[PDB]
DNA sequence: GCTTCATCCTG
DNA sequence: CAGGAGAAGCC
């Protein structure tokens, strides 16, 4: 899961217990014991996210930093109710009715004030493509910058240095999007296919965060279907370290 | 890249 | 049951 999978969970929670009184705290992790009984009778003032990395914040100050990696989901639930499964159970943040719980996750870490800018992922990541203020331009400017310029989207679009938010599925499809490979570099391209790339870059995503269960897959897991743009045979090799879906008459 | 820690589901 | 599907570590 990704940026857009990372936000709708955000939301999902402080829907849930923002603004409430915890009731209840509890972590896997002993080493987080410690924050516990600290925590009953405080409140999360606001969940934020900057990528995949997960950051819930607390009324005294203290924030909840977590990544879901490829295993972790958050599950929300009535309070004292908990489905089954054979997941392991990382984080309990519970109020009067409702209850958060993180399952899998191991990037689990507690943060002050200060860390927020210091911590190993977080101090890393760029701009948010869910991030509002975040604009085409700016990012059409990234791209061009002297740290990208020579750079393969192949690999770029995985980069969370340069966009925070964006994984593999989300990496086949802006390519498709705008027709072109993981081969190419912002420094090869005219101005139409940077504007198109940068769009599709922020546009996409969003779209995918917005609609995502309208927003269908159209590349992602197609291999042997038929390419909806043009016909081609869709197929599936490996990019990045990782599979990757694309049309051989689509994308150049 | 490449190699590795680290969960969970098909297959 | 080995593989396989987001990042940091070392050349
Ligand atoms: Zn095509």
């Amino acid at each position: 899961p990704q940026g857009p999978e990372i936000r709708r969970a955000a939301d999902n929670l402080e829907a849930a217990i923002k603004g409430k009184p915890l009731t209840d705290v509890w972590f896997a992790f002993p080493q987080l014991k410690t924050y516990q009984s600290q925590l009953i009778g405080q409140h999360v003032t606001h969940v934020e996210t900057r990528g995949k990395a997960l950051l819930t914040h607390f009324s005294n100050d203290l924030t909840l930093y977590s990544h879901n990696q490829l295993y972790g989901v958050w599950r929300v639930v009535d309070t004292g109710e908990e489905p089954q499964t054979t997941r392991v159970l990382r984080v309990k943040l519970q109020t009067a009715d409702k209850t958060i719980l993180l399952y899998s996750a191991s990037d689990i870490e507690m943060l002050r004030p200060e860390q927020l800018t210091t911590h190993p992922f977080l101090q890393r990541v760029g701009p948010d493509v869910l991030d509002p203020n975040l604009t085409p331009e700016v990012v059409k400017e990234r791209l061009l910058s002297p740290r990208f310029r020579n750079r393969q989207f192949a690999g770029l679009l995985l980069d969370q240095a340069f966009l925070a938010g964006l994984g593999n599925y989300l990496r086949v499809e802006i390519l498709w999007q705008v027709g072109l490979t993981g081969n190419h570099k912002a420094k090869d391209l005219n101005a139409a296919q940077l504007d198109a790339l940068a769009h599709a870059l922020l546009e996409i995503p969003r779209f995918s965060y917005a609609t995502r269960g309208l927003f269908r897959f159209k590349v992602f897991h197609r291999d042997g279907e038929p390419c909806e743009r043009c016909g081609s045979i869709i197929e599936k090799t490996t990019l990045s370290s990782r599979p990757f879906y694309w049309c051989p008459g689509c994308q150049h």
